[PDB]
């Protein structure tokens, strides 16, 4: 174990770039000598931590980016950047995680180099730096050349069995020539003693050049972007030599944040030898361990048949054992050290996204069919006196309840609230349980379109009753009816929930959505920067979103992007209401 030598790294990629054959590959070759599979390259041991489906789950993208720490882009060659590459793109700046490009499908029709590295600075704003140039195009391609140590390699065939080493052939010695030049320039930008060699025509070493990339690509400046065919396997090593290269080590990057119980929101380091500090990220029901629960190791070292604290949810926990996954196979650990990741089999409350520490440590917390419908609720306006009445007989036996009570509204996001003014037992006290409880029934379910009526108070104050004939029933169902009445006779009005939504849409289409918006009876509050991109964000009613994702899309080319969360309620325009009704 050595801090220096770790690379936890994500692959993420729009559908069909080949995320899954370049991991598939990645395992391949790391092999031949699960939310976080192992291997190794070069003394060098890689962590693989699986990334979502789908990207726009937002809560999932950010806990994974947030485990991870370096990443590689995956592309496929013949469409340069994509849509889902955007969204991932802007997700890694948003969490300052260092990447690398990977040109895949170099084989494929239409595969072109250049078509990627064009359109990455068009739309993401990136400042690609070529490293290796291919040879050959879609049907031809079979070899690399490495534009950084002026090498070339050739690959007998699409097997991954035929490797070597060759010199860059002439029809490439000028291109090459010239984008080793300039690769020498992009690093003169982060290496003093570079620029002072370039400008006296001095060639440097590919320690100084390799040390000036990974320093720009660590922070954040440009992206090497590499090339290859998973599928055929070319280029498969070369970007793992890249990985070990230029992606970071838990030590290169920015400390995670903790807020500790106070506030005072301190910096946690990857110390092995420090207090005990992890986060679960993914649970998995293993069938041969039953529930695995991955997480990640910020600070201090995690040793197997421990006791643990679960400072999210105050429990306590036992760690039983400490797993690795690799390609074929699981391995067991004795522990698992700061900066490290691996399963754990024992917890049995900690759930995603928890915090578990040393018992003896600071308590630090790292985070915090039908149709799809929309939860309406109704309420009243004015206040109101109706009387709920039920007598008859039914069962042989009469049946007599009489209520009488003041429905007033209340402020909204009050509840509820009952107040009992009978005086003088005009209502036997064996009732009044029955009362309320009809009462409670009766506002699961409002007159206007049958959802749960709120923000009333609720005031028994008459009555009468039978000596005989009244029952619990009789006055639960006069309960009940009395409330209905309540909300219909006042003024009654259908409330819906007010989301604050997030669209991040290049400025070309800045007008079009911000104008889409206002049709949908939205609100807009502001507007940022983000890039290339510009956040847009306003009040919507949920009623209106339904299927805004296949409507963003077909207004920004699916460039367009989105979140929303819950806000308030609000009452809904006598328009919107009126046709509800409906
Ligand atoms: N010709 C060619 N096609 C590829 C390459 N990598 C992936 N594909 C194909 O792309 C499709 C999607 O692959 P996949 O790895 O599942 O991508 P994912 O959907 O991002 O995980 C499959 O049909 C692959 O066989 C490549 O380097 N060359």
């Amino acid at each position: 174990y050595d801090l220096k030598r770790l690379r936890n790294i994500g692959i993420a990629a729009h559908i069909d770039a080949g995320k899954t054959t370049t991991t598939e590959r990645i395992l391949y070759y790391t092999g031949r000598i699960a939310a976080v599979t192992t291997c190794f390259w070069k003394d060098h041991r890689i962590n693989i931590i699986d990334t979502p489906g789908h990207v726009d789950f937002t809560i999932e993208v950010e806990r994974s980016m947030r485990v991870l720490d370096g990443a590689i882009v995956v592309f496929d060659s013949s469409q340069g950047v994509e849509p889902q590459s955007e969204t991932v793109w802007r997700q890694a700046e948003k969490y300052k995680v260092p990447r690398i490009a990977f040109a895949n499908k170099m084989d494929k029709t239409g595969a072109d180099l250049w078509l990627v590295i064009r359109t990455m600075q068009e739309r993401l704003g990136a400042r690609p730096v070529v490293m290796q140039l291919p040879i050959g195009r879609e049907d031809t391609f079979s070899g690399i050349i490495d534009v950084l140590r002026m090498k070339a390699y050739t690959y007998g065939n699409d097997l991954g069995t035929d490797i070597r080493e060759i010199p860059i052939p002439e029809e490439y010695l000028d291109n090459a020539r010239e984008y080793h030049e300039k690769l020498v320039e992009v690093a003169a930008d982060f290496d003093e003693n570079i620029m002072l060699k370039y400008l006296e025509g001095e060639e440097p070493t590919e320690e100084e050049l390799v040390a000036a990339i990974r320093k720009g690509t660590i922070d954040l400046k440009i992206t090497p972007v590499f090339l290859g065919s998973a599928l055929k396997n070319k280029g498969v090593q070369l970007l793992l030599d890249a990985v070990v290269d230029y992606l970071p080590s838990p030590l290169d990057i920015p400390p995670i944040k903790g807020t500790t119980p106070e506030g005072e929101v301190v910096e946690i380091h990857p110390d092995p030898n420090g207090p005990l500090a992890a986060l679960a990220f993914k649970i998995m029901a293993d069938p041969y361990v039953g529930r695995l629960t991955f997480i990640r190791v910020y600070s201090g070292t995690l040793t197997s048949g421990s006791y643990v604290y679960n400072t999210t949810k105050g429990r306590k926990e036992r760690v039983a054992r400490l797993l690795r996954m690799h390609a074929n196979h699981r391995e067991e650990v004795e522990e698992l050290k700061a900066g490290d990741l691996g399963a754990v089999v024992g917890l049995k409350e900690t759930i995603t996204g928890d915090t578990l520490v040393g018992e003896d440590a600071p308590r630090v917390i790292l985070e915090s069919v039908g149709k799809p419908q929309v939860a309406y609720r109704e309420t009243i306006t004015k206040p109101v006196d109706v009387e709920g009445k039920f007598i008859r007989q039914t069962g042989g036996r009469g049946q007599y309840g009489h209520v009488k009570i003041k429905v007033e509204p209340l402020p909204r996001g009050s509840g509820f609230e009952f107040v009992n003014a009978i005086v003088g037992g005009v209502i036997p006290k064996e009732y009044i349980p029955a009362v309320q409880k009809g009462i409670e029934e009766a506002m699961q379910s409002g007159p206007l379109i049958g959802f749960p009526v709120v923000d009333i108070k609720v005031t028994l104050y008459d009555g009468s009753y039978h000596e005989v004939d009244s029952s619990e029933m009789a006055f639960k169902i006069a309960g009940s009816m009395a409330i209905k009445e309540a909300v219909q006779k006042g003024d009654p009005v259908i409330l819906e929930p007010i989301m604050r939504v997030e669209v991040t849409t290049p400025e070309e289409y800045m007008g079009d959505v911000i104008g889409d918006l206002n049709a949908r009876r939205g609100q807009i509050l502001g507007m940022e920067p983000r890039g290339n991109a510009q956040v847009i964000r306003a009040f919507v009613p949920l009623a209106e979103m339904f299927g805004y994702a296949t409507d963003l899309r077909s207004k920004t080319q699916g460039r367009g992007s989105f979140v929303m969360f819950f806000d308030h309620y609000q009452e809904v325009p006598k328009q919107v209401q009126e046709k509800l009704i409906k």
